[PDB]
């Protein structure tokens, strides 16, 4: 209903984007390939299918390989829809959902017979997809041209009302998962149990997740890319960091929360001060501001915490200026969110693809684009006690300034990250995560 | 330590097989590549890693890409082990498992630095792996040579004692899941509930499964390649079919069971009749017998059931000769089981790759090899009510012999498959599945 109505403006937006970039580049149209299933080496089984983001930008068809979109922004969008009729698969119903009527739909019963449906002379058609040797066999010469990709990726940061509603739906699902995971942690669950309570609440399997969930207990919290799920619980429950989202129509949620098992003590205090900073930074998104400036503020807030909690024996400014904050907060403040988890265009200054430079002391900041309305952001400040980086810091002049006893007291708890998904509007902010009352 | 004792003989067998085909094909050795992580098109996320079956044939390292085995059958096997050292990665300590003492281990810190650790002259070295341009760029000319592949695949049918013990462990894990899945079905749970009850009892996540589980309710049991997990339970529970396994050290279980929600009725009797036929088919495994003959016997037995239940109003011999039996049982009786679900060499007559011809009226039969000691088989007779196959039958000159009223009563139950994993010994058969008291 609501989604069906908004979808028309979504097709209109993408039609106008196609017309603009195709005509600017002298192309008669785009051919966007959903992708193919990858077969495993020496085996008959396939890897799980992952749709081309450029394909699902047009319609919520994320589980169908060998599908093709032909668009020029002037004709009605043309869709080749893979629909095999083998007896060992449930034949799917011909496309009858809200997006069907916005396309002229040709059914494809076998992947290799796709050349009849594609354009005969395709010298002025750009193939957008991963399978370049399949494209060359079909007769395409232009493949993923950089001006077309950079244009599309740049305007991906401006979500249509259909996309906004999809991102809201994804946050509603993910938030239900986060609540069930929290409860499982406080009842003494293992990482594996917490993870599968999450999926049971989301009604989405491991491979439907938009990214590999991070479900960490105790010192695993300090491991940023922790992917394992330990099946047996730890003997003592201290902390819990879950980074997990959900999918809706190809769009992603991306939520992180950190919990203290005792819900009191110095680590519990650390979560709450970090929560204050996270809420404040999340309220600092505003059109016309460079995202890197929020990353700057975040480091100052982390330094204030390090100073106030006696983690570093320095006032806040010194901890920022000597670069010690990046030992405890080593990643960017956040990124754009949408069809991809770390969405496209976050580092661009213009639609040609020029990079927007990061701030002076953070050359690895990846999201530096100017904030505008209709853009969706993550805000994920963190403070971690990472053995590896603490080791680096002990080999510097800064070794004298860190309270090594107090850091040993926090190492069992690992670290903290608190992440929301916020829509930036013309004169307001919409925090999708906290409007669903997670906390 | 039981498993570690058997592993020494395993490596002696692998060393000897390597030396045989290596010198027969005039190679100085093999270079077996574990694989790489496949990155998502225009993303930073990756696909779940799946190890090269030839790599894990040597060792139970199934979650590490960029690993290399250099083996010639005479020298101590060399293992280049990928151990990256990054702050966001969990640094695991140097390999200290039961298999480590059997390899000269060199640590690989960055994937592209492997050029130094491989043999300098690669003229007579064969690369076994998927990433052929990576091999060409390292200097390999010999790649997955067919004489080597056919030899190694042929002899994978003869499991070592280490391999038989791993297969028993896989079955034990899977049987626990099958008990949990069954209990959730009788609780009225959804397909999604059952699947995740299975994962939780086995304490393995969806991607650690050796294949995509088939968890089907009611009509979905008739769909042989069903992968969906419906999150909403059906209003009426009639039937449940689950085909699922588990991993142990790279070796797979593969167990199928069918259940009737009421523990009574004609479908319940059909399951029970099919069960006794499945037990008799499984007890017909015998050294010196062609596996195709059991597939013929299976078709004979399914015709018996179709006649006995008045699905087809014909003597069983006339059901077989007229070919009606494939409409209800369209796949093979089973396959070899091991490192891969449908394991290698089940089509071969000799170690050079020569195919063993399938039986008369079954040219697509995949498993045909001569049964011998130390081989592992599945026995999966089936009986299904498949719309598109039943439609084709309704348009043949046998249509008057089919009891369409009874077939219509069976359609909401879908179908039946019962699958066990059986080791063939010299003087006995070891039904791993039924030895675990699953029923
Ligand atoms: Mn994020
Ligand atoms: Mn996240
Ligand atoms: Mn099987
Ligand atoms: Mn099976
Ligand atoms: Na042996």
């Amino acid at each position: 209903d609501k989604l069906a109505v908004l979808y028309a403006e979504h097709i209109a937006t993408l039609q106008q984007r196609t017309r603009t970039i195709t005509e600017r580049e002298g192309l008669e149209g785009l051919v966007i390939h959903s992708g193919q299933a990858k077969r495993q080496f020496l085996d008959w089984m396939y890897y799980p299918f992952k749709v081309n983001p450029q394909f699902k930008a047009w319609l919520p068809v994320i589980d169908n390989p060998h599908c093709w979109i032909v668009v020029d922004g002037a004709s009605k969008p043309k869709l080749i829809f893979y629909r095999p009729v083998d007896f060992w698969h449930k034949v799917p119903d011909e496309p009858r959902d809200f997006w069907a009527e916005y396309f002229d739909i040709e059914l494809l019963v076998q992947p290799d017979q796709v050349e009849k449906l594609l354009p005969y002379d395709k010298a002025n058609y750009a193939y957008i997809g991963e399978y370049l040797e399949v494209a060359q066999a079909l007769g395409f010469s232009i493949m993923n041209p950089e001006p077309v990709m950079n244009y599309l990726h740049f305007h991906r940061a401006y979500k249509t009302q259909y996309e906004l509603e999809c991102l809201r739906q994804a946050n509603r699902i993910a938030v239900e998962g986060h609540k069930a995971a929290r409860d499982t942690f406080f009842n003494g669950g293992s990482e594996f149990d917490i993870q599968h309570a999450y999926l049971m609440a989301t009604r989405q399997s491991e491979n439907e997740m938009p990214y590999g969930n991070i479900v960490a207990l105790n010192e695993n919290c300090a491991i940023l890319g922790y992917t394992h799920f330990e099946p047996t619980a730890p003997h003592t429950h201290h902390s819990f960091l879950i980074d997990a989202g959900a999918n809706f129509n190809g769009y992603a949620a991306d939520i992180t929360r950190t919990y203290d098992f005792k819900k009191s003590g110095e680590f519990s205090d650390l979560i709450q001060v970090m929560t204050e900073h996270q809420i404040a930074l999340g309220k600092a998104l505003k059109p016309g501001l460079l995202y890197g400036e929020l990353h700057l503020e975040c480091h100052q807030r982390v330094a204030q915490v390090l100073s106030d909690f006696n983690i570093v024996k320095l006032p806040a400014a010194d901890i920022v200026e000597r670069g010690i904050t990046s030992t405890f907060f080593p990643h960017g403040l956040g990124h754009h969110l949408g069809l991809q988890v770390h969405d496209m265009g976050g580092f661009m200054a213009d639609e040609s693809g020029t990079h927007q430079a990061p701030p002076e002391g953070h050359p690895f900041l990846r999201c530096t684009r100017l904030i505008e309305k209709n853009q969706v952001f993550t805000i994920e400040p963190g403070l971690y006690f990472i053995d590896s980086l603490l080791g680096d810091l002990a080999q510097t002049d800064n070794k004298q300034f860190i309270n090594w006893e107090k850091v040993e007291e926090f190492k069992p708890f690992g670290g903290i990250r608190i992440e929301d998904n916020i829509i930036v509007h013309e004169d307001s902010l919409e925090n999708m995560t906290r409007d669903l009352h997670l906390d």
